[PDB]
């Protein structure tokens, strides 16, 4: 209360072993356990790995009382519990919540680190039973949006749903609602499950009533990536990662200044004639949410960012070329995209 | 370019004397020293300064071809340098861009250091040539926006408007036209001085020409706390200190979530009614801009942050006091929350 939040400097993460690793599993709600290979003998390496231990001991001081524990599984010192635990990608952070388990793959800030927990830690299933809450949801522009509808929550067809939520949490939310009234502003019938794809005004729906915990997957992995996605750092390599043939679309657009506010738009247009092209993965970059990764795009790509940009990243090749622009001529409008989309089937 | 960015680990925080600070500063463009009292025997406050160091050190790599460089003077081992240099205040950052200096008082993480000093390294007066640029300026609705309308660049006027921007760069921003059609759009006339307040819609005129370096500041030295002022991570310290006899008003929004969306103007309504009332100093506290404090808000103060809330806040006493609210209930209007203000004279 009285006290003002700084790092106080007490070690709180778990030096994981084989002897403590079921009393700490036991002892925290949700554990995150970073897997990490022995720093090397020099110092440079030393100093990544004391950074990394710091970010996260930041985190464990903001989420102590939320029952958030932290560890550091060596993927040599710790060989056994790490193969038991099932911990294969080094240099990674696994996320332990119930019998779910997250390969965490975003940015390592102790900002993106306890928003993801937090995002861990409440239910997968967020309810809606008013409309102050219903507005909330058609709100949502910026990822994946999932749409249930119920009779009752100790239904055996919800108890399925909340079992699909959990695979998917939270990187896409799950949303459920046991209000007829509603079920008809959405067009949504009795166990009939709507799927919203990001930046896509028209949904999708899904196959009637019944529906397994099996089939509400296999669904999400067919349409998991969005023609249009939102760059979030809790998720930014696993996005990365998903490209189409080593080339991404990105678009650098400030959601906050004017130049792009209609920039934004243009391009959400533009994924909503091409939502029939599966080979469509376009990016779109919040500037404003990457401060730190600034300077390193405005010199690899010779932009400025005040400005919006959009261009094509070649992954294979670490290529690139951007659109150039005039500030003082006019946004260039959704045709004079695609017509120099046109430059991208030429090579 | 084809390096991932991630901290290598090289140390780049250079250990200020009384032999290097002369040629350190000659050197980079903008000089960021943190004046730092020694740290404690024990392992614990040694960490904190871990913590402090390493946080730079990535700072320090992100703006290295920005000619930004950063230094730790010792208050005791540096206590010469110190003396010359001006640095009084400890455990504070000193930012030295040209003669001006900057007590950096904002909040000590790698995110908002770097946007702080790139914000630095621009220059105090933003010019206007277009319309696209003049609507970024109408957008600007959540600090202290300040316009000034002059003939000429090389005019004498205007170099004492840039003399009387260094002394507040950048917290507040500075703009400047040299178009006479804009300066009808801003009802502004040659060397007229407009001054918007933060969330107000109809502005202030200042005095007319001429308008010397030391009349631009007294003005904003009287202005400079708004109505209504929104908490930034880069000032968070400076605002905090700045209340009404130990009194805040804070509201806690969401600029996101539709709930607050309406809430902040909600609340910008009750500051555009009791501007000519400068007891009142209200701030506004984006909790998706301060990920960190956000189970620490929630437990001082036993709320629950995804709705919105406000209250007053006692900093002598250390105590607060918040309206009850109903999820379900319709969002108190602007005259319920003035209703509710008749509860802070009353004691
Ligand atoms: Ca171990
Ligand atoms: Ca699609
Ligand atoms: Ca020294
Ligand atoms: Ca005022």
């Amino acid at each position: 209360g009285l006290d003002f939040p700084e790092y106080d400097g007490v070690d709180r993460v778990i030096n994981v072993n084989a002897k403590n690793y079921k009393n700490v599993f036991k002892k925290y709600e949700v554990l995150a356990l970073l897997y990490h290979e022995p720093p090397e003998d020099d110092k440079a390496s030393q100093r990544q790995f004391e950074m990394e231990e710091l970010i996260l001991e930041l985190a464990a001081q903001v989420l102590e009382d939320k029952g958030v524990g932290f560890g550091l599984v060596d993927s040599e010192k710790d060989a056994a519990v790490a193969k038991k635990l099932g911990l294969t990608e080094v240099d990674s952070m696994y996320v332990f919540k119930g019998d779910e388990v997250i390969e965490y793959d975003g940015e390592f800030s102790a900002d993106t680190i306890v928003e993801f927990l937090l995002d861990v830690l409440e239910d997968p299933v967020e309810l809606i039973e008013g409309e102050r809450e219903l507005q909330a949801f058609e709100n949502i522009e910026d990822e994946i949006k999932l749409i249930g509808y119920f009779k009752s929550k100790d239904s055996e067809h919800y108890k399925a749903f909340e079992d699909a939520a959990e695979e998917f949490h939270p990187y896409i939310p799950f949303f459920a609602t046991f209000d007829s009234k509603v079920a008809k502003k959405l067009t949504l019938k009795l166990n009939e499950i709507d799927f919203y794809e990001a930046f896509m005004e028209e949904p999708v729906t899904i196959p009637g009533k019944p529906n397994s915990e099996e089939e509400i997957v296999n669904f999400v992995e067919e349409h998991r990536r969005s023609t249009l996605r939102k760059l979030k750092p809790e998720s930014m390599y696993e996005t990365w990662e998903d490209d189409m043939d080593g080339i991404h679309i990105v678009a650098f657009a400030e959601e906050a200044d004017p130049d792009g506010f209609e920039f934004l738009e243009t391009l959400k247009a533009v994924a909503q004639d091409n939502t029939e092209n599966p080979d469509l993965s376009i990016i779109w970059i919040d500037p404003d949410d990457f401060p730190l990764l600034v300077p390193y795009w405005e010199k690899t790509f010779d932009i400025d960012l005040s400005a919006p940009q959009i261009g094509v990243v070649n992954v294979t090749d670490a290529d690139s070329v951007w659109m150039e622009m005039d500030d003082e001529e006019d946004l260039p409008s959704a045709e004079e995209l695609e017509d120099w989309l046109e430059d991208v089937l030429e090579g």
